[PDB]
């Protein structure tokens, strides 16, 4: 029964920085179709990536900005996790591609897919790896090129999804910066948000329709609005923080009315800042939460060290939540 | 500034069991390779491999492997707090497979995500699961490598038609009396991402689906050279991290990519003459993320390895990615 070593890393880990990338093309409600969109969803405009851009290329840019904001270079990073739904290759994964693009072609890394909640899972996994001693400093980047997956004839969701990327640096902090991860799924509602035709079935029958994103609105709305408050409470309990201590709330930027209901259910202070990046960023799935954090810090709405509650929710029916201290 | 709480989990974690699902369709070298009518065997060690049915998926096979893993641990779905699915052949951008897998086992509600790191998916997934359990995020998890690679194969690709295959195998990861999973050794060579790849991205394809379709492409010489050059060091780093010597390893479970690579690695790692070396590749081929746990499953089934034998795992593949650890054999 030979000894296998037990190891550990730094106990206190937090967000050292965030960097964000949004593509340049402003897309209006009048272009992604064929008066009440803003009212119903909270969206006015979104950003679409260029043809030559990819989830991977945007991840690279966000990571560059996150390193710069941390006072770090790529040689300081031990690992990278890319989280996404729009890396349109079965292999290779985007993480080593990003690693090489940053000039650290040899560092560990993998891709994490958990629908919209990928970021919360990816954060928790980096936190755990570092505390476990598998790394000291990591990049976690949510990146999405959703624009090509949208059926422009589907008024059900055509105005929802968008493009962009955002990265956080995660590493040793003087005090705990990332609370315990509260996560879960509802695999019985896997169909509620989906690619409608798998790629192989499509490739094997090219005379058929191509795949696009499909959404089941009432079922999604119902689930989020009514279960996400209890998830938020578990995240606050686990972190040992009270609802009234939360300065910033970053729900997934999926729909404004869902997020409005959550705020009331969660019993946060009246002055708690609630992320509304959705209005000019739309729904950027895995990139949503860190894009919203960056946006709040940019505008002055949040400050480094603010207590933020993050709740990711979406496809698979997956959610991941945690309390953090704001970076930068 | 009030301080954020931390949680804690098990210190000592291990592979409690393995469960293996192999689809029933047996495929010979003749059938998958247009160019061949015995050298494929000599050059790679592959004689046959299993192909999933048309109706089967990476997700469906994962469920089956999970059921078997649970039964092999004497546990139920009630005992699992998390599932990581690792694959390269879940052919949906969304939804992920992990939640539908969890539902399939009656553990709807439980956390889960999919992990992709080419062939090295399993080692990263095993590493991630151990980390999560020690961090207090879960107490007992399923980690399942699953692959339906058969429909990605170009039967005219003389360099790779014979390589890839279907299967799934899961491990139950949980608290043990003594440390059962050593630290994770991992890394990449992102500058060689094109070495193993889908050749046409899905969106580029979606715009011209009546033209050429995507298939798996592999630059074999490049991959052979890199594995033979690099994996010895990788193996040594995993043993060093676990605090073990080469002569202490009982079972060597390298990725089932090519038998000749794996022989070169045995010699390079300086393992014991009598160290048991995984050769599941012979009738299973390269099942990517399912390879290591399927190979563990095979050594146990044949009784070539026993539960508790000290094992060295090395995964290597696309991305150019690798992930390694010393573990005790499950079952
Ligand atoms: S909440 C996550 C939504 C992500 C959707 C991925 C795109 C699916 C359509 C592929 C054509
Ligand atoms: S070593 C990892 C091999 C994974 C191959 C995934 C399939 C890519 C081609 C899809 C058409």
């Amino acid at each position: 029964m030979t000894e296998i070593a037990t190891t550990s890393g730094a106990r206190s880990v937090g967000l050292l920085s965030v960097g964000a990338y949004r593509p340049e093309r402003v897309v209006t409600n009048d272009e992604i179709c064929q008066e009440w969109i803003y009212t119903r969803t909270g969206i006015k405009t979104r950003r679409f990536a260029a043809d030559d851009e990819s989830a991977a290329s945007m991840a690279t840019e966000a990571c560059r900005r996150a390193l710069s904001n941390a006072g770090l270079s790529a040689a300081d990073i031990d690992g990278v996790i890319v989280t996404t739904n729009t890396h349109f290759l079965q292999t290779p994964p985007a993480a080593p591609m990003v690693a090489a693009s940053l000039g650290a072609k040899g560092i560990l890394g993998f891709d994490l897919s958990a629908g919209c909640a990928g970021f919360g899972y990816a954060l928790g996994a980096a936190a755990d790896m570092i505390r476990g001693g598998g790394a000291a400093t990591m990049l976690v980047v949510g990146t999405e090129k959703l624009s090509p997956t949208i059926d422009m004839y589907d008024r059900g969701n055509c105005f929802i999804f968008a493009d962009g990327a955002a990265a956080v640096v995660v590493g040793e902090t003087p005090f705990q910066g990332i609370g315990p991860t509260v996560a879960g799924s509802d695999g019985e509602q896997a169909d509620a948000i989906r690619q409608d035709i798998d790629w192989i079935t499509f490739a094997q029958n090219p005379s058929g329709p191509r795949p696009f994103v499909r959404l089941e609105g009432p079922a999604v709305f119902r689930w989020a609005a009514f279960k996400m408050g209890d998830v938020g409470r578990r995240a606050m309990d686990a972190a040992g923080v009270r609802p009234d201590q939360i300065d910033v709330f970053v729900p997934h930027q999926f729909n404004s009315r869902i997020n409005e209901l959550l705020v009331k259910n969660l019993q946060l202070r009246p002055d708690a800042v609630v992320a509304n990046d959705i209005e000019h960023t739309g729904n950027t799935s895995a990139a949503s939460i860190p894009l919203a954090m960056a946006e709040l810090l940019t505008t002055g709405a949040a400050k480094p060290g603010d207590l933020a509650l993050l709740i990711g929710y979406g496809a698979g029916l997956s959610y991941a939540a945690q309390v953090v201290r704001m970076p930068k």
